[PDB]
């Protein structure tokens, strides 16, 4: 029973405007995670983790514009975030 390496993580979004990250590649990958986001301040995320799902939407197969103008409109809406992505 070798891990699968997937984590899902919840951010409450109560103390934060924004996740802090920037994604690259079309699948979608975290580029790099910015302080004062609410990624960087719970921790989990790296850069290189593969983004699957955030909230309602999945982003394995979605544009870089299509993903930047999603994560917008999600961050955009208040309530919590939750990401789930690949580790390996
Ligand atoms: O929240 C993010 O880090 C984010 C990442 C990508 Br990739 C695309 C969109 C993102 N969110 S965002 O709504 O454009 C955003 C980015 C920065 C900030 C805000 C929203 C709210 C004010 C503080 C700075």
């Amino acid at each position: 029973a070798m891990s699968l390496n997937i984590i899902t993580v919840t951010l409450n979004m109560e103390k934060y405007n924004f996740l802090g990250i920037s994604i690259v590649g079309q699948g979608i990958y975290i580029g790099s995670i910015m302080k004062g986001g609410a990624v960087a301040a719970d921790g989990r995320i790296e850069p290189g983790d593969m983004l699957l799902q955030v909230n309602e939407i999945n982003f394995e197969n979605m544009s870089n514009d299509d993903a930047v103008r999603v994560l917008r409109e999600i961050v955009h809406k208040p309530g919590p975030i939750t990401l789930t992505v690949a580790k390996s």
